[PDB]
């Protein structure tokens, strides 16, 4: 079902010229910016041209078939819906703040941990959702695909490479493959030292082939002890970056993780966090 606009609990009979187009928005690649004339809404509307690429158009429609089907799940962008014009298709995603990768940049230093462990729980309940509801791997974690917003919410971007990646973040058995959700721990871990830190674990890094290096020569990058991290963060860590993935553990016992357990019942407000934030801007 196309041509229709479900934000919240009301389905809207919706059109291409409904939206009122306010901009382009910047992020992986083409995403607008709209506002929906007859409800005022904000969303997220991407373009996928007919004449495009074949190769672009497959990814798009490849995490599109996965975020159609991934509606009962909080940790996922949401589709509002889809139109199918005579020479273009208009996803309608729900509209977010930013990514953690700009948040890193906005911030110029560290993450607090409260937060990342608020996004820790929604990124591995995420991934653990496309694993089992779906059979899906993300293969492309990173701090560029993970979402915020005002109201606090943290979810998981696109996979326009999942099967049922990029080279910084890419799992030790991902390089050297003997003979694998699994893969995408070691991704998550490195983005969690990433944001902790505010600075990318292997740095002085000119080739994509010596980030490879370090990855299997040098040992995993945990976290500092001179931060304040807690234990239960630093044992998270260490666990997701562990190098023989026959030895890394799988989503179950992640969720049954120590530092999990605590940031799924405990307040946080990430609602006020973000906004005090993205206040402080260039
Ligand atoms: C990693 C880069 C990234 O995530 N980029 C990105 C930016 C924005 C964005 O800047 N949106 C503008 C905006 C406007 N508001 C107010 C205006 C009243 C609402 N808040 N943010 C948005 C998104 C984004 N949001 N949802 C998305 C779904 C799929 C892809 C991107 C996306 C991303």
């Amino acid at each position: 079902q196309t041509g229709y606009l479900t934000i919240g609990g009301q389905r809207y009979q919706a059109e291409i010229n409904d939206l009122e187009n306010l901009g382009e928005m910047g992020s992986g690649t083409q995403v607008w910016k709209m506002r929906f004339r007859k409800t005022g809404h904000v969303i997220a509307v991407k373009q996928m041209r007919r004449s495009g690429n074949k190769e672009e158009n497959k990814r798009i429609l490849m995490d599109l078939d996965v975020v159609l089907k991934s509606h009962d799940c909080p940790y996922i962008v949401q589709c509002f819906g889809t139109f199918i014009t005579n020479t273009d298709v208009f996803i309608a995603m729900e509209l977010m703040g930013t990514c953690a990768e700009k948040l890193k940049k906005r911030m110029q230093g560290p993450i607090p941990e409260r937060i990342l462990g608020k996004m820790t729980v929604a990124i591995v309940k995420a991934l653990y959702y496309l694993k089992e509801k779906h059979g899906v791997i993300h293969r492309d974690v990173k701090p560029s695909n993970i979402l915020l917003d005002e109201r606090g919410q943290i979810k998981l971007c696109d996979f326009g490479i999942s099967g049922r990646g990029c080279a910084a973040y890419m799992a030790p058995e991902r390089i050297d493959p003997p003979d694998d959700i699994r893969a995408d721990v070691w991704s998550l871990g490195i983005s969690l030292v990433e944001l902790a830190t505010g600075q990318f674990p292997y740095k002085n890094c000119k080739t994509d082939f010596e980030v490879l290096t370090k990855v299997l020569q040098e040992e995993p990058p945990l976290l500092p002890g001179h931060m304040g991290f807690s234990g239960d963060f630093q044992s998270f860590v260490k666990d997701c970056l562990t190098k023989d993935h026959r030895k890394r553990p799988k989503y179950n016992k992640l969720l049954e993780h120590s530092f999990i357990k605590r940031y799924e019942t405990l307040e946080v407000d990430v609602a006020s966090w973000f906004k005090d934030v993205m206040a402080k801007t260039e």
